[PDB]
């Protein structure tokens, strides 16, 4: 199980560079030089790297420092071949953003947040990124009277449509990906799930270049089925990027390695990315990005190991999910369970609503108790899946 | 605190009629005659009643039984004046629906489910209902390989667009309201939240007459903020109906009386329905429906008491939320916290993206550390709210 | 991966016999005869069968009816060789137990719930059961004011200590195992987790013969780590029986097959039951009882598939857990991470608190910054367990 | 609703002093001097202040530095009259405690964590503290294989029993209180709830002087009923201290002010701490300690508002809880529901298990169907508590 650029494993600079400070303690690891991260990631088989403007350029950086940091960084990229598929903005660590960027109650802040974002789009554009990620981490509240919620969504729309309008105006080849999160750091975050993300998109003047960046753990924090969520994003064709990691339950964002959380769920996420839908449909073709944090208990050896464990986990799952769908016994079980059957339209070609209600056989004379006798055999189909996952069959 | 028809309290027939069987035990209460429910609800101050086709008409009812039951039922309505604002379909108790109605894997079932629904629309139409509710309770799975998820959403769309197409064709004055639920009775339900509900709607040929029926408890089962969810439904203008009840955490659907769960949340839901958005916007004007279950521990006295407790709770909360927004000290705190400020557009009239990025003051010379000094005072605004709720001020 | 009676797999009659009635629908399968249940399980390789009094003898049965039922049932056990390792009482289905058995606010229901238990200890002794399980499924409340919380525990203590003393008096060779559950059917059940169960036993007069019956799904309904919980029970020498199944999140009790829930957790569960502790310590040698429900979407073929599946899952993870611990690479990784080191006392033999305080090398002159550099290499250690689980190593 | 020193409200230095650094951002407020903290709290009506060794004395401080700090601090206590009821140790912030203090896989960190505690018991005695709190915040794991679960408990037992014996040896008049937490910062903390805490104490050599320090937010992070948990601690005579705050759901530790979380639960919490049990029994007379964090969106005015708010919330709910129990309508409702009846033993004086079994009126000739008709009227009883809470009665 050896990854290759062709695999499109991307990693966030803030991921391997996470030095370990959490809400109850300080960093356990020294800062990571961006040039080193670039080079280690290229020796591991990474395809690209992503970052937040302030991951690379300090908030207070002078112009001379900015040009230098970027010289060093492009030099590393040049030298190693890594791509920069996604760039994002940090609208959350500086105290100024304590109430959000786009949806801060303070107009002056909303303004700086949008400016900071427009500048970052130029940068994203220079770096050759295809995706522009928005994570509205400080957008929300701890109390229900803190905000006029209709005004918070108007404000969100203004910021996103302004960013998108500008992409169109500058002719950049960028798509905006919204990344939902239910809570943390705010008690309640706006656009908390994939569903809320897709909904909002549809209210946008420029929603056509706006899509989603679901994160495994974020969905699991609301106890939702991450495979079901991304399938909704796919079906609507708004799956522009994905963030893979592991979560063990409803609690703080753990950001474990992909597959170190809910494993069967990881299995079916891989089946979906790789194999697609059993009856066919859109397939995801973007970068497979890992947004995790090397546990603070581990030193730097652990850090490259966890980077490596991401890609292995994906590759192992990939192998199992291909075996799985390729097993003849699994294809038969599927057919039995009606998986292919769900793909057949309900109505007959040119059958109307009226046509159906008066069809006796479909209703009036339909024998409901006999139909109810079908053994769907979903347990056995489940068992086969598990046996493929365990490398048992 | 005495309700009046003018209040628009509606109750589901299955609510006061819930006889008490849960997954670990049998009914503790005798069946409720629909005629009695109609009359008790009218003596309590209810404005209307709602039902599922099989709440009133048995699955196996003969035609002669159907006409009788409806004679008795319309007689009660006639006599007491109650309205029938909403009607819904039972696509979940018969074994035939063990895998869903609309999204069952078995084509014959999908067909019967849609027929059963089309017939129910005629009925909804005869009863004078304005809203047609769809609760896809058996739509989902316990295992991730049971379903082709893109095919499950195509199937869902077919069923909903077919129902809606038919409303348009028959000229009925009905709107379809989708009711999301994250889980129970299935391990995972499709369209699990308000967000997923709104998203899907936008993929519909006839989404224009399709909206949402959020339920307090359903949203709280995924740990989401029910006030924030309905505010998104409002903002998108898709809040067609609401179901009020109480939930004490992430667990099975408790369906407690409204306000017997998360009370502050109940408080802010009422503030929102009644008072609207602090900066203005759409307001909800539909029935205030209670979909709860009188605890199985209580006999029939408890049953009318719990019906009555719904309406009292709403009225008490209403009183507190009007006092609250009317307090001058609260309006001042709000202004301080920037609630009205969030309502001011970010950009200046005819200011472009480009105009903003080069405005020095908004970015380049913006003093971020000084702005960050603002005391938002959301804690105090929270305290005032609570003190109004407790009838302290 | 062919089970055999020394595997000690047992199944409850209520599991395979569950006909599918959930709170939103009717049973989807025909009742199962118990004689057929014994024959069918013996043949699958089960070692024993468990039951609740009313699983076998109807609540309403007459004495002769009771005697006719046990005669066919006893014959069947003889014909098959199945044992009856554990017996339990139904103190939750009948309407009378609507507020509980032992903790019911009505004193005459309490006396009745306790006489139902006593009579059942006599049948238990008669069957050869070693463990008598108590699940206080209706013991709790939906509202905080419904109970005097100190009295409920006194009433609970009273019922369990009366049953225990009864055991000692008759000289039955039986132990009582309490089964914790945090909610469902009550909004709050008393003794909601393993901890609460363990603590409570320490306040009993006859605690010596009272221990616990943890269940996978149950602790997972409070988002707890099942392996950490059963570990504490064992450490305390209170793990008298165990119920194994699958739960996919904090939601209603799912009762999926063991391994169809949280897969990595099931693996570590099998590692502690089969292999025990790395530094040596207690071991559980009781039955591996499966407390699950065969999915209602499936017919009888899925019922026996499901029973097979529980035994398979356990046997697969069992080989992987043995390969895993046997692996010398794993043994070195555990060695690096300090798994063995934790087994070493903190204090040296005969060292006193004062000695340690007063030891400059342990505090005063301790290099804490140096010590912080240790790479615990927990991530790699995790990656090795997962590769072993995926049958990759 | 003006607090006074006999209200026994205490506050931790770390609470008001929290400057706002969360995992996604930097502190938003300037550090608070402890001298200023004492002066400011004494003035608000607090009775006492608590702290963690490193809250006052820096980890790095020199002896003279330690002495200079305690001198100003001790002066301040004198000038104000504030007491120091509880003291605790920081075994979580510094990088060395990355795998725990007492349960760290590294033996030399364990010895260091235990000497840090011993030295702190000496400062505790010196301050006049009666309670020494232990929060094992880093004691646990992110992966199941990281620890030998039996050894971790042995190491935990060892550290707590060494500290206890130390206490007894020196004759300090102090008790140890353990504070359970289910997760954060670890994916799984050991002794995750009140139950686990209580059970564990029973296995100690010096358990007699060891009890618990439950915290609202903490049990709520496992979705438990805080009133049912503190009730069990009290029943066991193990409720030695308490931390009060607010949590709005299963998510990260929010530390909102008491009452800004689950309002109905706070009310019943105040009813058990203030009024005790309806049939009489134990009472808690220790301090009402507030373990919260002032929201980072707010400046120092919100810090002191927030401190005021904790004391107000408690005092408001306190009057409502007294009015509520005093109400003769409530006393009759409780009487109907059986609250008092539960206080009655099940068995008659001198009745034996055999007597009861053998009593035809308690089992054989018991009308269970009749008994099932009782209207426990739990809903109405709930509605009365809520009207009292809304200051409506
Ligand atoms: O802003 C993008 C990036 N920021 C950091 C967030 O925590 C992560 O979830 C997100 O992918
Ligand atoms: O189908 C509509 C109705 N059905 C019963 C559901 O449980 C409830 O949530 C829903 O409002
Ligand atoms: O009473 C024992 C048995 N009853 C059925 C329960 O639902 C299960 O949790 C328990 O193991
Ligand atoms: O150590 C005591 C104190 N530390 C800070 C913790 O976060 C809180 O839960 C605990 O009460
Ligand atoms: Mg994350
Ligand atoms: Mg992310
Ligand atoms: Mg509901
Ligand atoms: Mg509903
Ligand atoms: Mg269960
Ligand atoms: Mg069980
Ligand atoms: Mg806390
Ligand atoms: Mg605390």
């Amino acid at each position: 199980v050896q990854p290759t650029p062709a695999d499109h494993f991307t990693f966030g600079l803030w991921t391997v560079g996470w030095t370990g400070a959490d809400p109850f303690g300080v960093a356990t690891r020294k800062n990571l030089d961006p040039v080193e991260a670039v080079h280690k990631l290229a020796e591991l088989g990474a395809y690209g790297i992503t970052f937040h403007d302030n991951d690379l350029i300090p908030f207070d950086a002078t112009e001379a420092e900015r040009e230098k940091i970027l010289g060093d960084f492009n030099q590393a990229l040049k030298d190693t071949g890594l791509k920069v598929p996604m760039v994002t903005t940090n609208l959350f660590s500086h105290p100024v953003f304590k109430d959000g960027g786009f949806t801060s109650n303070d107009r002056s802040i909303r303004r700086f947040a949008l400016a900071k974002v427009l500048h970052n789009i130029d940068l994203a554009a220079e770096m050759g990124a295809e995706t522009f990620v928005m994570w509205g981490g400080r957008e929300g509240s701890e109390y229900d009277g803190s905000k006029d919620l209709a005004a918070a969504l108007d404000r969100m729309r203004e910021g996103v449509d302004t960013a998108a309008g500008y992409i169109k105006d500058k002719g950049y080849n960028l798509r905006i990906a919204l990344e939902p999160k239910p809570n943390e750091p705010r008690g309640d975050i706006f656009l908390p799930t994939v569903g809320h993300g897709l909904a909002f998109i549809e209210q946008l003047e420029h929603g056509d270049i706006v899509g989603l960046n679901p994160e495994t753990g974020h969905e699991q924090m609301a106890g939702l089925n991450f495979t079901h969520g991304i399938a909704q994003a796919l079906w609507a064709e708004k799956l522009f990027h994905i963030d893979l990691n592991g979560q063990r339950g409803i609690k703080y964002d753990q950001d474990l390695v992909f597959g170190h959380g809910d494993l069967t769920s990881a299995f079916f996420t891989v089946d979906l990315l790789e194999n697609g839908f059993p009856n066919g449909g859109p397939k995801y073709t973007g970068p497979r990005h890992f947004d995790y944090k090397p546990s603070r208990t581990d030193g730097y050896d652990g850090v490259w190991d966890s980077a490596k464990a991401n890609m292995s986990m994906y590759l192992l799952l990939k192998e199992r999910a291909l075996a799985f769908r390729a097993d003849p016994e699994v294809q038969e079980a599927m057919k039995t369970s009606g998986v292919f059957e769900l793909g057949e339209t309900t109505l007959n070609a040119g059958e109307s609503a009226a046509d159906l209600m008066n069809d006796s056989a479909s209703f009036a004379g339909f024998d409901a108790e006999a139909a109810a006798e079908r053994n769907f055999a979903f347990i056995r189909l489940n068992q086969l899946a598990i046996e493929h996952l365990l490398g048992s069959r």
